[PDB]
């Protein structure tokens, strides 16, 4: 499985602050975490509502060292034309980061979130963690919007026990709520208490 | 990829009410929604969780027409052996729904969640609509439990956009939130319409 | 070669009069003559004055029994969003002909005009008569673009020739220039007069 | 596909001042463009007019830097005998640029123009920089001539946007009109101008 | 055959006196014989009868030179389970051996005892000497528990055997039984009486 | 595996009393329980002793329902050889069951104990049942003789489990030992021998 | 070998009385000899001679119920614009057999006198019977032009031996020679004179 | 094809002045062109006429610094005996030249003349230069003789354009008859023997 | 192995009483037996010796229902012309039986005698019985000549066992000598009059 | 073929003087002639007579530097219970030459005379000269035995012709009796004296 394992590395050209620049994914590798998100095509209808939703809280996730990265399967000339489309009329308006081009379809190929049949991404999210490696997968079909708050969840809990790395997550665990040590004498202390 | 397409259809033996049972996955084509999770090992640790949890809120997607499956490398033996241990002994106490055993590792195999190296599976959910296409995938480390509240609030999307074939959901969208239309021309209904 | 042969048939969608519709090579055999022309991306430079260009004389075309057809590996909602983009801000406007979408790459590739590397095609343009076959290929680099007025030249010499089946036409042939039967004893009737 | 990439390289020999030459394609690499087309038979029809055309004209495309070479499936003594036969009898007369003998058809079969059925090659055209790089392609079928002047048109293109690297050729474009400056930023300055 | 050769070695979990540990088969090499059985599944019926059965007697194996190890595809949280477990509520109690994991079922595998249509093993029982070469093996089908005192019998004769490499051990030889020497000649004294 | 599976068919010659025969193992399926032994080699030490071991004790067996079949890579020219010798010598006098050939050595190749390098097989025994499935295999390296005890200990064994199916064998078991009737929990719909043999 | 098999057939074009024709090798079969020479290309210096001696001699071929055809890798334009060059200025004239066209050079491939470096076939002569059949080959490096004295005497020897089936053809044989009978017991009447 | 290209090298015995001898084709490079004619099988009819007409007008070939060698896939033990048999009898009588042995067919393989049905070899006449590059051939079927007059020519007309390298010999050339000093125009960047061939 | 089952079948042509015939192997089988003997070539030293010897003891096998033929590498017309040389002057004179002739060497190739080094047959003999089964095989090097004695003796006993398919011959036997019964209990009759 | 090649080498265990040793073919080159005889089975019953025979004459063979050693498919124990049997009782009693055991049958398979179906060897037997090379085989099928005199007569004639390197065999050549040279011009002196 890619969960995991180390993400397939990418370089790509992208749209960021309404200038082209380049993205590798493994320059990112010792930095920051990464939560990869692709999505369908661009000009369409819950994919503006899933960037814009990321792009509006990419404070909370520059704050938890962690960068957003968009991938869809469009050029970097649609990715910046739809950045100059207001958001009212169904555009993106300015973003906080990155929009990646996959023109060749390599990239959403070796996540394996292309559908073949029709050259497009499914709705597809990884979190890769500092050292490279893909910790968590949502891919849902293509009419089905993503959560913002599952995705920051998620993170957390693996920022979590990657610094307490004698700790695992329960089910629905949020910060704030009480986590387990994974072993048979001590996990215990954590099934009498509830 | 898997989401998009037919399940990978199985028979296994499972656990269900303390007693030895069949399920077939295909024979819920046609019936009901199912929620299909794989976890690792019995007598763990996040896990438990998982599945009690899921089972404290089995009501609710039994409710929605929706059936919960919890698989697992183990045999239905070790199965039967954590249903009758105490939750607070870690055990899972008695369960709602079906615990099924993936003793050959063809079923994580078919759905790709499993761990050749450690002959586990890892923390794969996945949605399967009543014509037994998988439309949601959650995929976790082992460490880092998943969410009843997330599979909830997928499923009911899915069932949103099967029952009203003209919509699609937003992203975080809930039951009663709006939906919008697949059309630029419509698109712009609820476009213009957020301050 | 492709040029005398039957073209690569393709079923693709498309966007005509900002509506979604579906157009099949094969469909116009029996019909008109097809001029079909590829470009690399939506919203970029050469590509909308060879668009407008052409939509511009498209009643020239029209007259002539020939249907324009434009192609890119972009998607439906990238050629609508251009279309619905004025001129004057390097957009299309209105299009006379349908512009089609090749997502999955697979008519640019069946057409020999797909850039591997880049994953766009070049610009190519075939000239197709109504049995379906290619008479005629002009394909450029990406910066260099194409003539209107050699597509026409080219298209009423084939018409010509195959109008009047045992004529041929000489280097920069127009209508109202002499041709010539390719016989080595009715060809002297030519050569003799210039 | 040809277009963007180096030319396949050929040696062969060649007819010139009614004389038999070598030519190597590669050798006019770093020193001037060149014009490659094909033609399918000697002593035939569009073929001479094309031929002639381009001769009369060769002072123009050496004007530019740029040698034209005309290339065809037959030997170098039917070359000699067609350029030796009067153009009042379908001949070419003195010609001004070499004609290149593709007697084993590997050259037309490496341009892609080679119609196997026949062994003789399409009119085709190829548009080739001082750097040996394919950019432009003209493809005819047997009957219908080309024209110089669109060639003309096309080298002179080319040769604009390798002289100014930050431009590029629109559609129609002849030597006098505006350019453009392929950056969405730029354009405008283009677009921006069209009544 | 398996039976001659060197067994295949393996690194794999196990429990022992509740504790997670490491066992790499070839480690016994030059130390202690191995008798190394495979079982079907933890929380079963006739499974535990073997395995607190070689338990209660592994003093004697041990008094040997000689370490039991058990193996099944249960992974080690099934196996410390079963451990805490009481004899008198279907558990194992404590073991005086390791109970080995085969979670990836590649041990199983190698030896040729994993049934592949079921994922589980036979109850198959390997006796090792201390080169690491299988010299014995006894493969029930899942219904029929095995005898501890076959696999002591059969380990005696082994080490018999090594330890006087001139004699070779007849049908149904016990320590104190007449031995012969594997030649025409010197077989005579034997059948002549 | 050949435990659990049924047995590879075979047909050869064989000696029975001082005469050759044929013998085919599926002949027996239907009919008898069958103890199919392999030996390296005839005129050997340990394998006389193994053969007479089982022919002694032959009557046991026929009251078991049950035929002795060994087998070796000898022809059957060796084996009425070594019939004839006797067992003062290192022979095995007269017989109270087949004694067959694998000239060809595909029947010690089919139950995997043949040893390629040497072209003689191991001490394999293998219990066959009234269905021809393997139950059980003992495979001694060529310096160990086996037991005719542990044989019929295994063999009662199985005989018994499969007369009370709802039965099994815990270690050690002989008969008159207590057995288990275990009670695994399937459901009804379910329920129409599997699980309490683990 | 292709001496003593079927020809290669091919359907090619051809130029004969200044008009285009097709040519099927096929067509002959039941009807004529075929003496099918290639050379090498048109306006060529050994070629015309070669060409032009069998044009001048062709009346006793015909004669003889055979026909000549002529075959190089030259379209049919440049085999025609050769034919309408008078002799004197290194043309053809008119000829009385078909000029074919081997454009693609399967021909001369499948007679194997196709020299694939240089694109053009050797001096291959073929001598083909009634029923299709290749009885003689003359091949020759381009500077050595032919002979059609050695082409007419071949092919009287292989029609008589093809008319008296019972006889066949000594060295240097020419018709009025003494030919003998391939049998140990005839032949000796050969041998004795 | 194998004119216009070196010919396939060969060693094989041979029969030479009643004796058995070697002869390796290479050997004659540099020194003598080669007449190498086969022929089906010894004692036949045809075949005694060639060899004879060859060997009876061999000083002719020796003058003009030729060999000529005759293969057949006879041993040498056929040849030697059809050489010690008198030509009234259909025999060949002592020759003047080598009669080359092909017993293992790989001679008449290489140079195309080996009739795979019935393993003997067509008449097959090859003319090598002294470079070892054959220049002519000649293959009939295997009823009609051969011409030694027009292997003279032909033989006659290679050694005139190898002398003089800016000649060709026209159709039917003899010596004494014009040849052609053919003039294609090359260029002098180009000048520094190919194209007056044509 | 040859030796045991049906020799390979062969149609070839042969020299018989100085005429061309055609022989076929399978043609002899439920008539004669054959004695099929290779030999390396016409005109040599230790095979004329071999032939002759065959053909002056002819009759013999002849009244055996036998039929012998000699094979080499040879035409039919080497065949002839060694038929029609005397025996002094190492020819073979008038024979009896066929020379078949192998130009192809397909025949050797088949009954595994011939030298592909040399693309001649060693001395193989073989005998054939009536239903066409090779029953014996002598294979000398070139220099050995064979023993028409020891064949005959061969021959003989092979008839012998076949007349009498209950016996068995031992070694050395010669009509007139002991058989067996090959039979545990049957060979004592031959076993016990052992002096 | 094998005959005039290098025989297949072989290392195995064997009897000889009642022992067990071990038999490697290679070793006899230079040293010993060798007859290597198979046979199909001990305890049978035409080659105990076979067996017996060469041993008995065996001393005529050690005179003549030539070892004979026999295998077949039996083991080294067959091999000795054998030769601990009388021969009045069909065994072979004391033997003066070595008791090769092919248990594998690698031996009896590159020496082509293993029957595949049965796992026996034929009677096949090979002379083999002091450089190792197979110089004559005789094969029979299982119930005709094999000549001691035949085998005496064919390994004198090999001696002879290689002491006397100039010299061949003819047909039936035993000492005492004529050779001949192997030359056209030389083999006159035997032709010519032909009665």
């Amino acid at each position: 499985p890619l969960v995991g394992n180390k993400a397939p590395d990418f370089e790509a050209e992208a749209v960021f602050d309404q200038e082209f620049i380049k993205v590798k994914l493994s320059d990112y590798i010792g930095k920051k975490y990464v939560i990869l998100f692709f999505y369908p095509l661009d000009f369409t209808f819950v994919s503006p509502t899933e960037i814009t939703a990321f792009s509006d809280r990419h404070s909370e996730f520059e704050k938890l060292n962690t960068e957003v990265l968009g991938v869809s399967v469009d050029s970097v000339f649609s990715h910046l034309a739809w950045v100059q489309t207001d958001r009212k009329s169904g555009g993106l308006g300015d973003l906080n980061y990155p929009l990646i081009s996959d023109v060749t379809k390599s990239i959403s190929k070796s996540f394996g979130v292309l559908i073949h049949d029709q050259g497009i991404a499914l709705r597809g999210l990884f979190i890769i963690d500092k050292e490279g490696v893909i910790q968590h997968s949502t891919i849902n079909n293509l009419g089905i919007g993503r959560s913002v708050d599952e995705t920051m969840r998620t993170l957390q809990a693996l920022q979590y026990i990657q610094e307490n790395p004698d700790e695992v997550c329960p089910a629905g665990w949020k910060p704030g709520e009480k986590s387990m040590k994974p072993d048979p004498k001590l996990s215990k202390e954590y099934f009498s208490a509830i």
